[PDB]
């Protein structure tokens, strides 16, 4: 559907952007480490999974946990957190 293609879309972003940061890690390292950085790729690429599935839980039980982490440890200018936001955000948002 139109609300699933604009949450791949969106995951796909946070993904990039993750494999950039775990690419040039030097940018990054102040905040994270690439064990967390894997954490939340897996937990996206989940994600996609769920809706190539078919299978996306109901709308109580799609927090990741990611969000929160981000917005408690990562520099609020992050454009990477950003990207990851939007995309636990709009999953929440199917």
């Amino acid at each position: 559907s139109m609300k699933t293609d604009n949450a791949m879309k969106k995951i796909k972003l946070a993904i990039d952007g993750i494999n950039q940061a775990i690419d040039n890690f030097n940018e990054v390292q102040t905040f994270t480490t690439i064990n967390q950085l894997n954490h939340f790729k897996e937990k996206l690429m989940n994600c996609e999974h769920l809706i190539q599935l078919n299978n996306i839980p109901d709308k109580s039980h799609r927090n990741l946990g990611i969000s929160r982490i981000i917005i408690d440890q990562w520099p609020f200018d992050s454009e990477l957190g950003c990207m990851i936001i939007n995309a636990e955000s709009e999953y929440k948002s199917l």
